[PDB]
Protein backbone atom coordinates (compact mmCIF):
# COMPACT_ATOMS: atom_id res chain seq x y z
CA UNK A 1 0.00 0.00 0.00
CA UNK A 2 0.94 3.61 -0.36
CA UNK A 3 1.29 4.66 3.53
CA UNK A 4 2.64 1.49 5.98
CA UNK A 5 5.09 0.51 7.87
CA UNK A 6 8.66 -0.99 6.62
CA UNK A 7 7.72 -4.21 8.58
CA UNK A 8 3.49 -3.96 6.81
CA UNK A 9 4.76 -3.86 3.94
CA UNK A 10 7.21 -6.77 3.67
CA UNK A 11 3.70 -8.69 4.85
CA UNK A 12 1.26 -7.57 2.85
CA UNK A 13 3.53 -9.18 0.12
CA UNK A 14 3.52 -12.26 1.98
CA UNK A 15 -0.07 -12.08 1.94
CA UNK A 16 -0.66 -11.18 -1.67
CA UNK A 17 2.07 -13.92 -3.32
CA UNK A 18 -0.01 -16.52 -0.61
CA UNK A 19 -3.39 -15.42 -2.34
CA UNK A 20 -2.03 -16.07 -5.61
CA UNK A 21 -0.56 -19.49 -5.30
CA UNK A 22 -3.69 -20.61 -3.21
CA UNK A 23 -5.37 -19.49 -6.13
CA UNK A 24 -3.73 -21.31 -8.48
CA UNK A 25 -3.41 -24.46 -6.72
CA UNK A 26 -7.47 -24.49 -6.61
CA UNK A 27 -7.54 -23.76 -9.67
CA UNK A 28 -5.09 -27.10 -10.12
CA UNK A 29 -6.66 -28.89 -8.23
CA UNK A 30 -10.56 -28.60 -10.26
CA UNK A 31 -12.69 -27.34 -7.91
CA UNK A 32 -16.38 -25.12 -8.31
CA UNK A 33 -16.88 -21.79 -8.56
CA UNK A 34 -18.35 -21.50 -4.99
CA UNK A 35 -15.80 -23.73 -3.37
CA UNK A 36 -13.14 -21.48 -4.82
CA UNK A 37 -14.96 -18.18 -3.18
CA UNK A 38 -15.04 -20.39 0.11
CA UNK A 39 -11.58 -21.20 0.15
CA UNK A 40 -10.83 -17.94 -0.71
CA UNK A 41 -12.63 -16.08 1.58
CA UNK A 42 -11.41 -18.28 4.76
CA UNK A 43 -8.02 -17.73 3.53
CA UNK A 44 -8.41 -13.88 3.74
CA UNK A 45 -10.22 -14.59 7.58
CA UNK A 46 -7.19 -16.77 8.94
CA UNK A 47 -4.35 -14.43 7.22
CA UNK A 48 -5.82 -11.45 8.56
CA UNK A 49 -5.37 -12.55 12.50
CA UNK A 50 -2.17 -14.20 11.71
CA UNK A 51 -1.12 -10.14 9.85
CA UNK A 52 -2.37 -8.64 12.91
CA UNK A 53 -0.20 -10.84 15.32
CA UNK A 54 2.60 -10.62 13.75
CA UNK A 55 2.39 -7.09 13.63
CA UNK A 56 1.81 -6.70 17.22
CA UNK A 57 4.87 -8.86 18.12
CA UNK A 58 7.01 -6.21 15.45
CA UNK A 59 5.52 -3.48 17.24
CA UNK A 60 6.41 -4.55 20.32
CA UNK A 61 10.02 -5.40 19.30
CA UNK A 62 10.33 -1.79 17.35
CA UNK A 63 8.89 0.11 21.23
CA UNK A 64 12.27 -2.05 22.67
CA UNK A 65 15.25 -2.39 21.55
CA UNK A 66 15.52 -5.94 19.73
CA UNK A 67 15.41 -5.27 16.02
CA UNK A 68 15.23 -9.33 16.00
CA UNK A 69 11.65 -9.70 17.16
CA UNK A 70 10.79 -7.74 14.12
CA UNK A 71 12.22 -10.23 11.98
CA UNK A 72 10.62 -13.18 14.27
CA UNK A 73 7.21 -11.21 13.50
CA UNK A 74 7.67 -11.65 9.68
CA UNK A 75 8.86 -15.35 9.69
CA UNK A 76 5.74 -16.00 12.18
CA UNK A 77 3.44 -14.04 9.76
CA UNK A 78 4.72 -16.30 6.56
CA UNK A 79 4.31 -19.54 8.14
CA UNK A 80 0.64 -18.60 9.80
CA UNK A 81 -0.25 -17.37 6.30
CA UNK A 82 1.09 -20.75 4.68
CA UNK A 83 -1.11 -23.05 7.16
CA UNK A 84 -3.94 -20.75 6.81
CA UNK A 85 -3.18 -21.57 2.91
CA UNK A 86 -3.48 -25.30 3.74
CA UNK A 87 -6.53 -25.29 6.22
CA UNK A 88 -8.05 -23.25 3.30
CA UNK A 89 -6.94 -25.82 1.02
CA UNK A 90 -7.83 -28.89 2.83
CA UNK A 91 -11.52 -27.93 2.93
CA UNK A 92 -11.94 -27.67 7.02
CA UNK A 93 -14.36 -25.87 8.03
CA UNK A 94 -14.68 -21.98 9.69
CA UNK A 95 -14.48 -23.48 12.90
CA UNK A 96 -12.12 -25.73 12.99
CA UNK A 97 -9.81 -23.12 10.85
CA UNK A 98 -10.72 -21.10 13.42
CA UNK A 99 -9.73 -22.72 16.04
CA UNK A 100 -6.34 -24.44 14.39
CA UNK A 101 -5.36 -20.79 14.17
CA UNK A 102 -5.44 -20.17 17.58
CA UNK A 103 -3.51 -22.58 18.52
CA UNK A 104 -0.89 -21.89 16.45
CA UNK A 105 -0.47 -18.45 17.75
CA UNK A 106 -0.99 -19.44 21.31
CA UNK A 107 2.40 -22.21 20.38
CA UNK A 108 3.94 -19.24 18.68
CA UNK A 109 3.62 -17.17 21.63
CA UNK A 110 5.19 -20.32 23.85
CA UNK A 111 7.94 -20.85 21.62
CA UNK A 112 8.85 -16.55 21.57
CA UNK A 113 8.62 -16.95 25.26
CA UNK A 114 11.42 -19.87 25.52
CA UNK A 115 13.72 -17.98 22.73
CA UNK A 116 13.87 -14.73 24.27
CA UNK A 117 16.49 -14.97 26.65
CA UNK A 118 18.44 -16.18 24.09
CA UNK A 119 18.00 -13.08 21.83
CA UNK A 120 19.00 -11.07 24.92
CA UNK A 121 21.76 -12.92 25.64
CA UNK A 122 23.09 -12.76 21.68
CA UNK A 123 22.50 -8.87 21.80
CA UNK A 124 24.21 -7.90 25.14
CA UNK A 125 27.28 -9.91 23.28
CA UNK A 126 26.93 -8.20 19.68
CA UNK A 127 26.93 -11.39 17.99
CA UNK A 128 25.18 -11.47 14.66
CA UNK A 129 26.41 -15.23 14.22
CA UNK A 130 23.88 -15.94 17.42
CA UNK A 131 20.93 -13.93 16.15
CA UNK A 132 21.56 -15.42 12.85
CA UNK A 133 21.18 -18.90 15.01
CA UNK A 134 18.00 -17.71 17.10
CA UNK A 135 16.41 -16.85 13.68
CA UNK A 136 16.83 -19.92 12.22
CA UNK A 137 16.13 -21.64 15.30
CA UNK A 138 12.57 -19.61 15.40
CA UNK A 139 12.06 -21.17 11.86
CA UNK A 140 12.41 -24.24 11.95
CA UNK A 141 10.12 -24.37 15.39
CA UNK A 142 7.35 -22.48 13.08
CA UNK A 143 7.61 -25.50 10.54
CA UNK A 144 7.56 -27.90 12.98
CA UNK A 145 4.49 -26.10 14.73
CA UNK A 146 2.62 -25.56 11.49
CA UNK A 147 2.96 -29.43 10.31
CA UNK A 148 1.80 -30.85 13.68
CA UNK A 149 -0.97 -28.63 13.74
CA UNK A 150 -1.97 -29.24 10.16
CA UNK A 151 -1.73 -33.11 11.30
CA UNK A 152 -4.36 -32.76 14.03
CA UNK A 153 -2.14 -33.28 17.14
CA UNK A 154 -2.76 -32.47 20.75
CA UNK A 155 -1.52 -29.18 22.61
CA UNK A 156 0.11 -31.34 24.83
CA UNK A 157 2.44 -33.20 22.34
CA UNK A 158 2.65 -30.27 20.33
CA UNK A 159 4.34 -28.46 23.91
CA UNK A 160 6.62 -31.65 24.65
CA UNK A 161 7.94 -31.55 21.07
CA UNK A 162 8.69 -27.83 21.12
CA UNK A 163 10.76 -28.67 24.75
CA UNK A 164 13.22 -31.41 23.10
CA UNK A 165 13.65 -29.09 20.22
CA UNK A 166 14.44 -26.19 23.06
CA UNK A 167 16.41 -28.92 24.62
CA UNK A 168 18.29 -29.25 21.85
CA UNK A 169 18.75 -25.74 20.73
CA UNK A 170 20.44 -25.10 24.02
CA UNK A 171 23.42 -26.85 23.79
CA UNK A 172 23.74 -25.80 19.61
CA UNK A 173 23.83 -22.30 21.29
CA UNK A 174 26.43 -23.02 23.35
CA UNK A 175 28.70 -24.84 20.75
CA UNK A 176 28.17 -21.31 18.40
CA UNK A 177 28.75 -19.35 21.25
CA UNK A 178 32.12 -20.67 22.15
CA UNK A 179 33.27 -21.01 18.61
CA UNK A 180 32.27 -17.55 17.79
CA UNK A 181 33.60 -15.83 21.06
CA UNK A 182 37.14 -16.83 19.71
CA UNK A 183 36.18 -16.13 16.17
CA UNK A 184 35.93 -12.68 16.38
CA UNK A 185 38.60 -11.49 19.57
CA UNK A 186 40.91 -13.69 16.68
CA UNK A 187 39.91 -11.61 13.85
CA UNK A 188 39.48 -14.98 11.48
CA UNK A 189 36.03 -14.68 9.94
CA UNK A 190 36.44 -18.38 8.88
CA UNK A 191 36.01 -19.42 12.56
CA UNK A 192 32.70 -17.11 12.70
CA UNK A 193 31.33 -18.69 9.48
CA UNK A 194 32.43 -22.18 10.66
CA UNK A 195 30.42 -21.30 13.70
CA UNK A 196 27.18 -20.34 12.01
CA UNK A 197 27.01 -23.24 9.97
CA UNK A 198 27.62 -26.08 12.51
CA UNK A 199 25.11 -24.40 14.47
CA UNK A 200 22.52 -24.36 12.34
CA UNK A 201 23.47 -28.31 11.39
CA UNK A 202 23.00 -28.98 15.04
CA UNK A 203 19.60 -26.97 14.94
CA UNK A 204 18.48 -29.19 12.38
CA UNK A 205 19.56 -32.29 14.21
CA UNK A 206 17.63 -31.36 17.47
CA UNK A 207 14.56 -30.78 15.69
CA UNK A 208 14.52 -33.88 13.52
CA UNK A 209 15.11 -35.22 16.49
CA UNK A 210 12.36 -33.97 18.28
CA UNK A 211 9.92 -34.94 15.46
CA UNK A 212 10.95 -38.10 15.98
CA UNK A 213 9.19 -38.14 19.89
CA UNK A 214 12.83 -38.76 21.41
CA UNK A 215 12.34 -37.23 24.99
CA UNK A 216 14.71 -33.99 26.08
CA UNK A 217 17.69 -35.99 27.36
CA UNK A 218 17.99 -37.95 24.32
CA UNK A 219 18.01 -35.04 21.89
CA UNK A 220 20.43 -33.40 24.34
CA UNK A 221 22.76 -36.45 24.27
CA UNK A 222 22.55 -36.72 20.35
CA UNK A 223 23.14 -32.87 19.73
CA UNK A 224 26.06 -33.20 22.64
CA UNK A 225 27.62 -36.24 20.81
CA UNK A 226 27.61 -34.64 17.51
CA UNK A 227 28.76 -30.52 18.83
CA UNK A 228 31.94 -32.91 20.43
CA UNK A 229 32.71 -34.68 17.04
CA UNK A 230 31.93 -30.76 14.89
CA UNK A 231 34.49 -29.32 17.82
CA UNK A 232 37.33 -31.70 16.82
CA UNK A 233 36.64 -30.02 12.91
CA UNK A 234 36.83 -26.73 14.84
CA UNK A 235 39.93 -27.77 16.44
CA UNK A 236 41.75 -28.43 12.84
CA UNK A 237 39.90 -25.55 11.60
CA UNK A 238 41.51 -23.39 13.74
CA UNK A 239 44.89 -24.78 13.85
CA UNK A 240 44.95 -24.56 9.85
CA UNK A 241 43.39 -20.71 9.96
CA UNK A 242 46.15 -19.92 12.95
CA UNK A 243 48.93 -21.36 11.33
CA UNK A 244 47.88 -19.36 7.99
CA UNK A 245 48.01 -16.34 10.20
CA UNK A 246 51.12 -16.35 11.83
CA UNK A 247 53.45 -17.42 9.19
CA UNK A 248 52.18 -14.20 6.98
CA UNK A 249 50.36 -16.48 4.55
CA UNK B 1 -45.63 14.48 -15.83
CA UNK B 2 -44.69 15.68 -12.49
CA UNK B 3 -44.71 14.18 -8.99
CA UNK B 4 -44.40 10.50 -9.13
CA UNK B 5 -41.45 8.51 -8.46
CA UNK B 6 -37.89 7.90 -8.90
CA UNK B 7 -39.20 4.61 -11.69
CA UNK B 8 -41.96 5.92 -12.91
CA UNK B 9 -40.27 8.98 -15.02
CA UNK B 10 -38.21 7.17 -16.97
CA UNK B 11 -41.03 4.77 -18.21
CA UNK B 12 -42.63 7.56 -18.85
CA UNK B 13 -39.83 9.03 -21.03
CA UNK B 14 -39.59 5.61 -22.82
CA UNK B 15 -43.24 5.57 -23.55
CA UNK B 16 -43.29 8.74 -24.99
CA UNK B 17 -39.98 8.33 -27.21
CA UNK B 18 -41.60 4.80 -28.52
CA UNK B 19 -45.15 6.75 -29.20
CA UNK B 20 -43.21 9.56 -30.96
CA UNK B 21 -41.26 6.75 -33.05
CA UNK B 22 -44.32 4.91 -34.17
CA UNK B 23 -45.85 7.52 -35.68
CA UNK B 24 -42.64 8.71 -37.46
CA UNK B 25 -42.56 4.49 -38.60
CA UNK B 26 -46.57 4.78 -39.36
CA UNK B 27 -45.84 8.23 -41.39
CA UNK B 28 -42.99 7.22 -43.36
CA UNK B 29 -44.78 3.61 -44.48
CA UNK B 30 -47.62 5.75 -45.39
CA UNK B 31 -50.78 4.50 -43.83
CA UNK B 32 -54.25 6.50 -43.89
CA UNK B 33 -55.61 8.18 -41.08
CA UNK B 34 -57.21 5.57 -39.38
CA UNK B 35 -55.24 2.99 -39.94
CA UNK B 36 -52.61 5.61 -37.86
CA UNK B 37 -55.37 6.36 -35.14
CA UNK B 38 -56.11 2.21 -34.51
CA UNK B 39 -52.71 1.43 -34.39
CA UNK B 40 -51.52 4.53 -31.90
CA UNK B 41 -54.58 3.45 -29.78
CA UNK B 42 -53.79 0.12 -30.12
CA UNK B 43 -50.08 0.79 -28.94
CA UNK B 44 -51.72 2.70 -26.03
CA UNK B 45 -53.26 0.16 -25.12
CA UNK B 46 -50.63 -2.22 -24.39
CA UNK B 47 -48.16 0.16 -23.08
CA UNK B 48 -50.52 0.36 -20.23
CA UNK B 49 -50.54 -3.05 -19.50
CA UNK B 50 -46.77 -3.50 -19.78
CA UNK B 51 -46.36 -0.12 -17.95
CA UNK B 52 -48.78 -1.49 -14.73
CA UNK B 53 -46.73 -4.64 -14.97
CA UNK B 54 -43.68 -3.26 -14.87
CA UNK B 55 -44.25 -0.62 -12.63
CA UNK B 56 -45.39 -3.15 -10.06
CA UNK B 57 -42.05 -4.92 -10.85
CA UNK B 58 -40.59 -2.09 -9.45
CA UNK B 59 -42.07 -1.66 -6.56
CA UNK B 60 -41.73 -4.80 -5.64
CA UNK B 61 -37.89 -4.22 -5.91
CA UNK B 62 -38.31 -1.18 -3.96
CA UNK B 63 -40.13 -2.68 -1.41
CA UNK B 64 -37.76 -5.35 -0.52
CA UNK B 65 -33.95 -4.59 -0.98
CA UNK B 66 -32.95 -5.62 -3.86
CA UNK B 67 -32.00 -2.23 -6.41
CA UNK B 68 -31.50 -5.26 -9.56
CA UNK B 69 -35.53 -5.61 -9.38
CA UNK B 70 -36.35 -2.29 -10.22
CA UNK B 71 -33.31 -1.64 -13.11
CA UNK B 72 -34.84 -5.31 -14.43
CA UNK B 73 -38.73 -3.76 -14.38
CA UNK B 74 -37.37 -1.13 -16.48
CA UNK B 75 -35.82 -3.51 -19.00
CA UNK B 76 -39.00 -5.41 -19.19
CA UNK B 77 -41.13 -1.84 -19.73
CA UNK B 78 -38.72 -0.99 -22.43
CA UNK B 79 -39.09 -4.32 -24.75
CA UNK B 80 -42.76 -4.52 -23.90
CA UNK B 81 -43.36 -1.30 -25.59
CA UNK B 82 -40.95 -2.44 -28.39
CA UNK B 83 -43.25 -5.64 -28.68
CA UNK B 84 -46.12 -3.48 -28.48
CA UNK B 85 -44.70 -0.75 -31.05
CA UNK B 86 -44.18 -3.61 -33.16
CA UNK B 87 -47.67 -5.20 -32.75
CA UNK B 88 -49.40 -2.10 -33.61
CA UNK B 89 -47.01 -1.74 -36.78
CA UNK B 90 -47.90 -5.68 -38.20
CA UNK B 91 -51.85 -4.15 -37.83
CA UNK B 92 -52.52 -7.21 -35.97
CA UNK B 93 -56.66 -6.91 -34.81
CA UNK B 94 -56.91 -6.23 -30.65
CA UNK B 95 -57.40 -10.07 -29.82
CA UNK B 96 -54.36 -11.34 -31.05
CA UNK B 97 -52.12 -8.62 -29.77
CA UNK B 98 -53.74 -8.72 -26.16
CA UNK B 99 -53.04 -12.73 -26.05
CA UNK B 100 -49.65 -12.02 -27.15
CA UNK B 101 -49.09 -9.39 -24.29
CA UNK B 102 -50.62 -11.54 -22.20
CA UNK B 103 -48.24 -14.84 -23.22
CA UNK B 104 -45.45 -12.17 -22.78
CA UNK B 105 -45.93 -10.92 -19.78
CA UNK B 106 -46.21 -14.67 -18.39
CA UNK B 107 -42.72 -15.24 -19.93
CA UNK B 108 -41.20 -12.80 -18.34
CA UNK B 109 -42.52 -13.73 -15.11
CA UNK B 110 -40.80 -17.20 -15.90
CA UNK B 111 -37.75 -15.43 -16.47
CA UNK B 112 -37.69 -13.68 -13.51
CA UNK B 113 -38.02 -16.13 -11.25
CA UNK B 114 -35.55 -18.39 -12.92
CA UNK B 115 -33.29 -15.29 -12.56
CA UNK B 116 -34.09 -14.60 -8.69
CA UNK B 117 -31.79 -16.31 -7.09
CA UNK B 118 -28.70 -15.60 -8.91
CA UNK B 119 -29.65 -11.83 -7.89
CA UNK B 120 -29.80 -13.13 -4.53
CA UNK B 121 -26.48 -14.68 -4.42
CA UNK B 122 -24.67 -11.89 -6.20
CA UNK B 123 -25.83 -9.55 -3.33
CA UNK B 124 -24.28 -11.71 -0.86
CA UNK B 125 -21.28 -11.21 -2.10
CA UNK B 126 -21.71 -7.34 -2.56
CA UNK B 127 -20.24 -7.68 -6.59
CA UNK B 128 -21.38 -5.04 -8.64
CA UNK B 129 -20.25 -7.35 -11.93
CA UNK B 130 -22.56 -10.11 -11.06
CA UNK B 131 -24.83 -7.93 -10.69
CA UNK B 132 -24.68 -6.60 -13.97
CA UNK B 133 -24.29 -10.07 -15.87
CA UNK B 134 -27.41 -10.59 -14.21
CA UNK B 135 -28.41 -7.36 -15.98
CA UNK B 136 -27.19 -8.57 -18.93
CA UNK B 137 -28.72 -11.54 -19.36
CA UNK B 138 -32.13 -10.80 -18.58
CA UNK B 139 -31.76 -8.30 -21.03
CA UNK B 140 -30.92 -10.79 -23.50
CA UNK B 141 -33.97 -13.08 -22.26
CA UNK B 142 -36.35 -9.99 -23.18
CA UNK B 143 -34.54 -9.51 -26.61
CA UNK B 144 -35.09 -13.11 -27.39
CA UNK B 145 -38.21 -13.68 -26.06
CA UNK B 146 -39.65 -10.52 -27.72
CA UNK B 147 -38.31 -12.06 -31.14
CA UNK B 148 -39.98 -15.34 -30.51
CA UNK B 149 -43.19 -13.95 -29.52
CA UNK B 150 -43.13 -11.61 -32.53
CA UNK B 151 -42.43 -14.72 -34.57
CA UNK B 152 -45.71 -16.50 -33.30
CA UNK B 153 -44.41 -19.27 -31.22
CA UNK B 154 -46.05 -21.59 -29.00
CA UNK B 155 -45.72 -21.62 -25.56
CA UNK B 156 -43.89 -24.41 -25.32
CA UNK B 157 -41.02 -23.33 -27.61
CA UNK B 158 -40.26 -20.37 -25.95
CA UNK B 159 -40.14 -22.13 -22.40
CA UNK B 160 -37.11 -24.63 -24.07
CA UNK B 161 -35.19 -22.19 -25.64
CA UNK B 162 -35.63 -20.21 -22.44
CA UNK B 163 -34.18 -22.80 -20.50
CA UNK B 164 -31.17 -23.22 -22.63
CA UNK B 165 -30.47 -20.09 -22.25
CA UNK B 166 -30.57 -20.36 -18.71
CA UNK B 167 -28.51 -23.49 -18.85
CA UNK B 168 -25.50 -21.33 -20.65
CA UNK B 169 -26.04 -18.83 -18.06
CA UNK B 170 -25.63 -20.94 -15.11
CA UNK B 171 -21.57 -21.43 -16.42
CA UNK B 172 -21.41 -18.16 -17.33
CA UNK B 173 -22.08 -17.03 -13.87
CA UNK B 174 -19.93 -19.33 -12.51
CA UNK B 175 -16.94 -18.53 -14.53
CA UNK B 176 -17.34 -14.47 -13.94
CA UNK B 177 -18.31 -15.30 -10.43
CA UNK B 178 -14.92 -17.74 -10.52
CA UNK B 179 -12.61 -14.76 -11.50
CA UNK B 180 -14.72 -11.92 -10.01
CA UNK B 181 -13.62 -13.21 -6.17
CA UNK B 182 -9.83 -13.28 -7.14
CA UNK B 183 -9.70 -10.03 -8.50
CA UNK B 184 -11.36 -8.27 -5.76
CA UNK B 185 -9.78 -9.93 -2.98
CA UNK B 186 -6.20 -9.38 -4.78
CA UNK B 187 -7.11 -5.85 -5.64
CA UNK B 188 -6.67 -5.74 -9.30
CA UNK B 189 -9.76 -4.01 -11.20
CA UNK B 190 -8.23 -5.37 -14.60
CA UNK B 191 -9.45 -8.60 -13.68
CA UNK B 192 -12.65 -7.77 -12.66
CA UNK B 193 -13.05 -5.97 -16.25
CA UNK B 194 -11.91 -9.10 -17.46
CA UNK B 195 -14.47 -11.41 -15.62
CA UNK B 196 -17.39 -9.12 -16.73
CA UNK B 197 -16.43 -8.89 -19.97
CA UNK B 198 -16.11 -12.47 -20.56
CA UNK B 199 -19.66 -13.28 -18.71
CA UNK B 200 -21.00 -11.35 -21.08
CA UNK B 201 -19.30 -13.06 -24.00
CA UNK B 202 -20.26 -16.36 -22.70
CA UNK B 203 -24.09 -15.10 -22.17
CA UNK B 204 -24.02 -13.59 -25.87
CA UNK B 205 -22.46 -17.23 -26.92
CA UNK B 206 -25.45 -19.17 -24.54
CA UNK B 207 -28.36 -16.74 -26.07
CA UNK B 208 -26.69 -17.47 -29.61
CA UNK B 209 -26.72 -21.11 -29.17
CA UNK B 210 -30.56 -21.76 -27.61
CA UNK B 211 -31.88 -19.31 -30.32
CA UNK B 212 -30.93 -21.70 -32.89
CA UNK B 213 -32.63 -25.09 -30.95
CA UNK B 214 -29.93 -26.79 -29.03
CA UNK B 215 -30.96 -29.01 -26.10
CA UNK B 216 -29.58 -27.68 -22.85
CA UNK B 217 -26.63 -29.74 -22.28
CA UNK B 218 -25.26 -28.86 -25.79
CA UNK B 219 -25.52 -25.16 -24.90
CA UNK B 220 -23.72 -26.10 -21.36
CA UNK B 221 -21.14 -28.02 -23.70
CA UNK B 222 -20.23 -25.32 -25.50
CA UNK B 223 -20.21 -22.50 -22.62
CA UNK B 224 -18.19 -24.62 -20.35
CA UNK B 225 -15.38 -25.04 -23.47
CA UNK B 226 -15.51 -20.90 -24.32
CA UNK B 227 -15.33 -20.73 -20.86
CA UNK B 228 -12.15 -22.59 -20.42
CA UNK B 229 -10.59 -21.42 -23.31
CA UNK B 230 -11.01 -17.70 -21.59
CA UNK B 231 -9.96 -19.27 -18.36
CA UNK B 232 -6.76 -19.16 -20.22
CA UNK B 233 -6.74 -15.82 -21.18
CA UNK B 234 -7.58 -15.18 -17.69
CA UNK B 235 -4.26 -17.19 -16.41
CA UNK B 236 -1.98 -15.45 -18.69
CA UNK B 237 -3.70 -11.76 -17.76
CA UNK B 238 -3.54 -12.39 -14.28
CA UNK B 239 -0.06 -13.23 -14.10
CA UNK B 240 0.94 -10.35 -16.14
CA UNK B 241 -1.23 -7.90 -13.69
CA UNK B 242 0.69 -9.97 -10.56
CA UNK B 243 4.33 -9.35 -11.82
CA UNK B 244 3.26 -5.96 -12.83
CA UNK B 245 2.27 -5.26 -8.95
CA UNK B 246 4.68 -7.47 -7.55
CA UNK B 247 7.84 -5.56 -9.15
CA UNK B 248 6.28 -2.05 -8.40
CA UNK B 249 5.37 -1.14 -12.22
ZN1 LIG C 1 -4.59 -5.72 16.22
ZN1 LIG D 1 35.46 -23.83 22.10
ZN1 LIG E 1 -51.94 -2.22 -11.63
ZN1 LIG F 1 -10.21 -19.39 -11.69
Amino acid sequence: GPGGTMAAEEMEKIFRDKLFHLHQKLDEAGKSAEEIAKAVELFVGLAMRAFDYALHIAERGKEMGIPTLVEMGKILFKYGAKLAAELALAGKSEEEARAAMDRFLSLSDYLLERLLPYIELAERMKSPALQELVLYAFKEGMKLLAELILAGKSDEEIQAKLDAFLAGFDVAFEFTLDIDVIGRELDIPELVEFALEKGKELVKLALELARAGKSPEEVKAAVKARGEELHKEFEKLALKEYFKRRLGL
